[PDB]
């Protein structure tokens, strides 16, 4: 059975990376009819971050993945938080020293910094003090590592799944560091202890941990252990061909919820990194995604993830995969947050309607039909000029208005028509003061239909206030 897993650091903010690694292991997984696991890397005391953890979990979830084996939901082969297992890569490193796998190393961070300015690298000098001096040493308690004892000279081969075998002359190789000195395993050793006590099958990881993947073929060799598949995944590229960076770009999910992005869609960009559908379809269900999996699929070249194509898709769910009453449950969060209300849900689902065509993110909602839900509005320096500029054509108009017994969209159309004609200017001379004054903006949907939308008595209060 296919056995996959996820293992993010809970470093900071649930990083883009991570959700896309998990899209495809979740979907190997599910595929295969297999599992799909979820281990935490909180061995780095020095970034942890509170909440992180659960953070990322949260993601995940709000993504529309599920996994069956975690620190939350627990399983049969836990505990699924490295720092809650110390013990163990304590007493498998012990292991490796007893088979000569591996050897205690007590350079200072000095010498190592003499012997990498003179070797290149540290040279594993320390494979020649006596195994019974190196163990009286530690037990006299003098700070140590324990590296991998690689063998020299030699090679080792390694498969990827989408590229091939790999032959390397271990000289390649250097004698990496399992156990630190305060007792934390590297990810070299942890990985590969926990991928084989959890019955990993299958090891799909960024494409940045190829190289080092003969280390991980050594250990389990050393252990005498089955190594799994192994899959590494291109890395996401900027436009610029650049590999996505925290530092550089917005990589946080949680900030692309926070902007009102929908995570069925974001899922689905993801999904479209890596992969692409026979059909070459670009909007699919996760089901789809899953059901049409293969890696004969995926691309090798790095996949470039543009915000602008995100967004187009967000846009692109919004008025046509949503209905408009999903749509409207959905920018409610956002309303509020705003801090705005709404009389009924009559009323959001038409303003949702008029505004469709207009946004795609659900955050710009609020934020682009404010004055739908207050007279508390922005009225920005151009819409205001522009009232200035028509204020005697509105003054003029006002009374028109007033008088106007039939309130509807095309008999306000055809009010204004006639007083345009009637004061020999074109419609948009009139139309463009007046968008202004009842929406403190030069943009908006239909000036007829926002203008009948509140209705003659409200619209003519806000009027009178634009005019005042
Ligand atoms: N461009 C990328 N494509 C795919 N996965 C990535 C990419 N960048 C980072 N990851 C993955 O995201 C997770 C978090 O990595 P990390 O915290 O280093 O973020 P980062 O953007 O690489 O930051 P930094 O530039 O400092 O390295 C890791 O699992 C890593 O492999
Ligand atoms: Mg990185």
């Amino acid at each position: 059975m296919v056995v996959t897993r996820i293992a993010p650091s809970p470093t900071g903010d649930p990083h883009v990376g991570t959700a896309y690694i998990a899209l495809f292991n979740y979907a190997w997984a599910r595929r295969n009819g297999g599992r799909f696991i979820v281990r935490i890397e909180d061995t780095d005391r020095a970034r942890y971050v509170p909440g992180a953890e659960e953070r990322i979990l949260a993601a995940l979830k709000w993504l529309g993945l599920s996994y069956d084996e975690g620190p939350d939901v627990g399983g049969p082969h836990g505990p699924y938080r490295q720092s809650e297992r110390l013990p163990l890569y304590q007493k498998y490193a012990e292991e490796l020293l007893k088979r000569g796998w591996a050897y205690r190393a007590f350079e200072t961070p000095e010498e190592l910094e003499q012997i990498r300015k003179e070797k290149g690298g540290y040279d594993g000098r320390a494979r020649n003090i006596p195994p019974e001096e190196a163990e009286e040493r530690a037990r006299r308690g003098e700070p140590h590592v324990i590296r991998l004892k690689v063998p020299r000279p030699g090679t080792t081969e390694v498969k990827d799944e989408l590229r091939g075998v790999v032959v390397y002359d271990n000289q390649e190789i250097p004698d990496v560091v399992l156990l630190k000195s305060d007792g934390y395993p590297t990810y070299h050793l942890a990985n590969v202890v926990d991928d084989h006590l959890m019955g990993v099958t299958d090891v799909i990881r960024a494409e940045e941990w190829l190289v080092s993947t003969p280390i991980h073929v050594l250990l389990y060799r050393a252990f005498g252990w089955e190594a799994p598949r192994f899959y590494h995944m291109p890395l996401l590229r900027n436009p610029d061909k650049t590999k996505i960076s925290k530092r550089k770009s917005h990589t946080s999910l949680d900030w692309y919820k926070a902007e009102g992005f929908l995570p069925e869609a974001l899922r689905n960009y993801l999904c479209l990194m890596g992969f692409s559908m026979p059909d070459g379809r670009e909007i699919f269900t996760l089901e789809e995604f899953i059901q049409a999996f293969t890696w004969e699929r995926v691309s090798l070249g790095g996949p470039v993830f543009d915000l602008e194509k995100l967004r187009w898709m967000n846009g692109k769910y919004i008025r046509e995969v949503l209905s408009l009453e999903e749509v409207a449950e959905r920018v409610k969060p956002f309303l509020r947050e705003a801090g705005l209300s709404w009389e009924s849900e009559a009323y959001l689902r038409r303003a949702v309607e008029l505004m469709r065509p207009r946004f795609d993110t659900l955050k710009e909602f609020p934020e682009k039909a404010r004055y739908l839900f207050t007279e508390d509005y922005p009225v920005s320096e151009k819409a205001q000029r522009k009232l200035e500029e028509g204020l005697p054509l509105l003054k003029e108009l006002y009374p028109r208005l007033r008088a106007q017994e039939e309130w509807t969209e095309a008999a306000l159309e055809a009010l204004l028509r006639g007083f345009a004609a009637e004061k020999g200017v074109k419609l948009g001379q009139v139309a463009q003061p007046l968008r202004a004054a009842l929406t403190g903006s030069l943009e908006t949907p239909g000036l007829f239909e926002i203008l009948a939308l509140l209705g003659k008595e409200r619209a003519l209060r806000r009027l009178e206030r634009a005019l005042a």
